[PDB]
């Protein structure tokens, strides 16, 4: 069952033939998708494309294409096993790509007149990248025998559990900077369990939690020891999963509202949290919507489609 | 200070000359706006325009134009006083217009192929009507000496007070039908007071409250004696007033979501509550936005711009 035009193999065999079919799928799929990313770099405005960090990333993708296309057609388990080593190397080599693009683009984008251009390039590049890393990680995970997982697909994911995971994480970060962190309540369908892919949530949830906690602390500088809770509601229905994250952090100002979804815009991280999360949600067939109550707080609505039966 | 291109006179004199200037303004303004509504009827699809209820309303507007244009130019207080009698008559004669349009259009709109057509006609007709009734009522109110009012403009409106007014009202209606009504909590800027025109709120608030209470009751048929509260948050900033109305009434279904803002669409009133409220909010420079958590509830966000300094 599929992410967009990308299928995650739920097949399984004892002879391990599902691993060869998966491996062969990747082998046919990855080079084409990397070619697309390279075409993306080739079409960047010249002046942005000449930035040395952008050039570095452009070269990384070329190298990846080279390694992928030089790898021989998979015929046996020894082949597949070796291909996995390559996939692991590329996953690691490219792990800082978002950060590098942010850096390379930060100034150089100001050099051009179409602001739509960079946004489009980042949405496209980052979401294609997520899709590639999902397929790749899924293949590697097929070798695992974690219970409740078929690759990266959790067969019985609890939204509440994964939210709490990221809450603990964001609270620790927040405490480190402010001395305290809002407490988080979670309500709604807290007992929901369903088949789901965690990975997008692992990107998005911490970004939105960090935003909500930061806003809460910075609007309560006089009582850091007593700040309004962040409240999270889970709604699980047959079509989608909805996670609403509500804070009393004072809201997103009218003057900032039309900018918060721009890559690089920050009123402080490096301003990628919101546009990246939205691009990811929409890529997967969901959405990310903001409701600002200026003077009071912000509600953020994450919607992700369910895995189709 | 103004609604769109319509100015509400805050002028005041002891000789009562502000009343003559206001009266003269109305006299120049109303006939033109009524002419526009008549042109709206003239352009309706023939088959809809021939509906007898639609024809009735079309005639009402013609009569109104006739009476308005036959009235002599205002020169003195006796004139103005008489013009007020006319305005009062028209206000009353036209008080059921929304209901009549709903009825006349209900079936006849199915006869045509552009669904955008009726929506546009209603948005335009209903909002122009609100604007006219606001100007008209404002003029009449200039004769009043209610404290805290300049015409229909409240100089120190409390959002909490007007919300409670409509809560009591909606709860009574709801209790009459279900035996109980959700309790309502109000939070946020509960002590806010500012200059504001109540009239749009008096339309919108009861519509949204009725929706929220109905949804809550119909999703709790087994425990009507114990239903989730409706929760209302007031956010007051320098740009707008935001009133969020949140229920745990189960949400607006995915299959219904794209229809709830259509005139006439109802899953039960007569399906005008939402599209009418949105048209009114947008006419006044605000908005009405819905966030559905299918399986849990709905958040409705009403935003109205503040009176400009
Ligand atoms: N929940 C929130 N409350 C208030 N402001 C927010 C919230 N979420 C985001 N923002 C604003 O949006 C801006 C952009 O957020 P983001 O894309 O995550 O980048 P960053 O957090 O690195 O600035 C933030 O700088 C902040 O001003
Ligand atoms: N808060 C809500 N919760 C659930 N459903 C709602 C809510 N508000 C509106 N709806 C749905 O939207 C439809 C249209 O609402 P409206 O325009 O007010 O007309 P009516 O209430 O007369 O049907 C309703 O019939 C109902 O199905
Ligand atoms: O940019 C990335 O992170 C990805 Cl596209 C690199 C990669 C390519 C192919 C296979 C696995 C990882
Ligand atoms: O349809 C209405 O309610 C309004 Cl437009 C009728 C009216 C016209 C002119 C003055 C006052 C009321
Ligand atoms: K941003
Ligand atoms: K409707
Ligand atoms: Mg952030
Ligand atoms: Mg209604």
């Amino acid at each position: 069952r599929l992410t967009p035009t990308m299928m995650l193999y739920s097949g399984r065999s004892q002879d391990g033939s599902h691993l060869l079919k998966s491996g062969r799928y990747l082998q046919q799929e990855l080079p084409v998708r990397i070619a697309h990313r390279i075409k993306g770099f080739r079409s960047l405005p010249f002046i942005i494309g000449c930035n040395p960090t952008i050039l570095h990333v452009h070269e990384l993708y070329i190298r990846a294409f080279q390694k992928l296309t030089d790898f021989p057609p998979i015929k046996d388990q020894a082949d597949e096993a070796q291909y996995c080593q390559l996939v692991r190397q590329l996953l690691d080599d490219h792990k800082d790509v978002v950060t590098l693009l942010a850096e390379g683009l930060r100034e150089s984008r100001k050099h051009i007149e179409d602001e739509k251009l960079v946004r489009y390039f980042l949405d496209k590049t980052l979401t294609s990248r997520l899709g590639i890393r999902m397929l790749a990680t899924h293949h590697l995970a097929l070798h695992e025998d974690k219970p409740d997982f078929v690759g990266i697909i959790c067969t019985r994911l609890s939204p509440k559990k994964i939210i709490e995971k990221w809450v603990d994480f964001a609270r620790r970060l927040c405490e480190h900077k402010y001395g305290n962190a809002p407490r988080v309540r979670i309500n709604g369908h807290v007992a929901a369990r369903f088949p789901f892919i965690p990975m997008p949530l692992d990107y998005i949830l911490p970004e939105l939690l960090k935003n909500a906690m930061r806003a809460t602390m910075e609007s309560h500088l006089d009582t850091p020891y007593n700040v309004p809770d962040v409240v999270i509601t889970i709604a699980n229905n047959d079509v989608d999963l909805i996670i609403r994250i509500s804070d009393r952090g004072g809201g997103i100002a009218h003057k900032d509202l039309d900018r918060v979804m721009d890559y690089h815009f920050t009123t402080a991280g490096f301003g990628f949290g919101l546009p990246t999360s939205r691009a990811y949600a929409e890529y997967l067939g969901g959405s990310l919507q903001l409701q600002s109550l200026q003077g009071i707080g912000t509600d953020v609505y994450l919607r992700l489609r369910h895995i189709d039966g």
